[PDB]
């Protein structure tokens, strides 16, 4: 199973980093969020997480992005900028 989830993050200038790490894989298409920066915006808010995966800012898809792309789309963007996430998986396993 996956959760869908919608994560707001407002920048407060335009130079501000979101405080994400974000990176594709070989075996699956998409971008991912490999981890969060210390302190930074995502952190603070704490709602992303690692394995997530962003299939839309601010209405752009990244379904079939790359980092780059989702790059491009940050730096250029308003104050508000708005994730879509798909979160998958159990969170916890007796094994």
């Amino acid at each position: 199973s996956m959760e869908i989830l919608q994560v707001a993050l407002h920048k407060r200038d335009s130079g501000e980093q979101l405080g994400i790490k974000l990176v594709r894989r070989t075996d699956e298409p998409g971008v991912f969020i490999l981890d969060l920066l210390e302190g930074g915006l995502a952190a603070q808010d704490g709602r992303l997480s690692s394995n997530d995966r962003v299939l839309a800012i601010n209405g752009h898809d990244l379904k079939y992005g790359t980092p780059e792309l989702a790059a491009q789309i940050i730096q250029a963007s308003g104050e508000r900028v708005n994730l879509t996430i798909a979160r998958p998986g159990k969170p916890e396993i007796e094994l």
